[PDB]
């Protein structure tokens, strides 16, 4: 592998692992559209199983980039429109605060303060309807962004209704299979458990807990090889042969709202490149400016998403104009700034 890539990667990641005490880690750099893989440490400390290019990590909220692309493919299919009212696809949501909240607001966390988490007591379709009917918005729709699994989670579940398919089945057949992500899962099958890393939280081995709208907001598990293929797909959507999927990827990198230097896509978040690295909190409410109409995917962007579960920390970033990207998967949820700093330190060296 080119020594320049070898070197910047190891010189950046080795100290990161040491400083953050990460038990195991996998990295992919995509350089001029080819992937280069790196692994360190342990998928399972007790059983002494190393991280390999086959090891499954919990992506946590990097899963939202798969939800946003599946929603983009459903739009491209003419199954849904982002301008549609939520109640078009859930006419049981009759409470009047729902008037004016569209699928775009759900997808981009702008519905008016839906909360970060669906409560752990919500366990049935019935409980779910009750939660959403009782929610009282803090703000009118389309005025402030508040990152929320209950917002993009509900977008994912509604976006697949016209198809007739479960969310998992729609993701499997419309995204994972076409892109050859054959070791990417919403539910890890028994056959694949030997490759499923443990996460580590305060030194204990943990896996993500089941919860309502989990698949949609934070429940995908993948390998470093499939995540490198996901980054290639998102850097070069025109190479993708399925027309609605190619389109869906483009829709998910469109710029819908701006807060500060950041633009909100569907799952993906974007800044203009070159991106000041210092530009790149339990609840952060920010007023947003609508981009009217959304800007189609900008090639000169830093496009990224960070993800966590209790035991895992993931990061993906890529720059379309430079055909360059990175994926970092770890089995400890370590601070986001350390992820961004390491990524920028690698990509800026190679760019
Ligand atoms: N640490 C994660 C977060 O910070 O969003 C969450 N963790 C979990 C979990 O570990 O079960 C579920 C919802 S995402």
């Amino acid at each position: 592998a080119p020594q320049q890539i070898n070197d910047i990667v190891h010189r950046t990641i080795t100290p990161l692992i040491e400083q953050q005490k990460i038990p195991g880690m996998a990295v992919a750099v995509i350089y001029q559209g080819k992937p280069y893989y790196f692994t360190w440490g342990y998928a399972d400390i007790a059983k002494k199983q190393p991280v390999t290019q086959q090891t499954l990590f919990e992506l946590g909220s990097v899963s939202k980039t798969f939800t946003g692309v599946l929603g983009g493919d459903a739009i491209a299919r003419g199954e849904i429109k982002l301008s549609d009212p939520t109640t078009k696809y859930w006419p049981e949501l009759t409470a009047k605060q729902w008037n004016g909240i569209t699928l775009l607001h759900l997808a981009t966390y702008t519905a008016g303060g839906l909360p970060l988490q669906v409560p752990d007591e919500v366990k049935s379709s019935s409980d779910l309807l009750r939660f959403y009917q009782n929610w009282q918005p803090a703000w009118a729709p389309g005025t402030q962004r508040l990152y929320a699994n209950s917002s993009i989670g509900l977008f994912g579940a509604l976006a697949v209704k016209p198809s007739g398919l479960s969310f998992e089945q729609a993701m499997q057949t419309r995204v994972f299979q076409p892109l050859k992500l054959n070791h990417t899962w919403i539910n890890v099958p028994p056959a694949e458990e030997k490759n499923y890393a443990w996460g580590y939280r305060e030194g204990k081995a943990v896996h993500v807990s089941p919860g309502a709208l989990d698949a949609e907001a934070y429940g995908v598990k993948s390998t470093i090889e499939d995540m490198a293929r996901w980054v290639q797909s998102n850097l070069k959507p025109l190479d993708i042969n399925e027309k609605t999927l190619q389109q869906g990827i483009q829709l998910a990198q469109s710029r819908y709202w701006q807060t500060g230097d950041m633009y909100q896509g569907l799952g993906w978040e974007m800044l203009d490149w070159p991106v000041n690295p210092d530009s790149i909190i339990a609840l952060a409410a920010r007023p947003v400016k609508a981009i009217t109409p959304p800007t189609p995917a900008v090639r000169a962007s830093w496009v990224h998403k960070t993800g966590a579960t209790g035991g895992f920390g993931s990061y993906v970033a890529f720059i379309p104009e430079k055909e360059l990207g990175i994926v970092m998967l770890a089995n400890k949820n370590y601070p986001n700034p350390a992820r961004v700093d390491a990524a920028w330190q690698i990509l800026n060296a190679l760019q």
